């Protein structure tokens, strides 16, 4: 089990239209993914800050992870919106007997 929190900061400078037509793919996808595959797939927004936090196994959340990017990397190239993005993924190690588990974090910044 790993939790994918991958981080969706839009620039200030995104027209209103970014806004709701990200989150209106983002939270169907998630909404319909959350329902259909039966996973802890949570949606937010901290201030224009999207957060989609979907937590399952390794091959579940790194499948969503091939298809967010996939969708994100499309819709950037074709609007000429800058989605630098980055991935850091924190491996599951059992340190001192610590059973510390994998947190698949994304820093995805859409610049517009």
């Amino acid at each position: 089990m790993v939790e994918g929190v991958l981080t969706i900061e839009l620039s200030d400078s995104v027209p209103e239209e970014v806004k709701e037509k990200v989150k209106a793919t983002v939270e169907e996808l998630a909404e319909r993914a959350r329902k259909e595959m039966g996973l802890e797939v949570k949606i937010e927004e901290k201030d224009g800050v999207i957060t989609v936090k979907a937590k399952g196994e390794e091959e579940k959340v790194k499948k969503f992870f091939e298809e967010v990017i996939a969708a994100l990397k499309k819709i950037a190239a074709e609007n000429g919106l800058k989605v630098e993005t980055e991935l850091t993924e924190e491996k599951a190690k059992v340190e001192n007997g610590k059973e510390i588990k994998g947190k698949i974090t994304g820093k995805v910044r859409i610049s517009a």
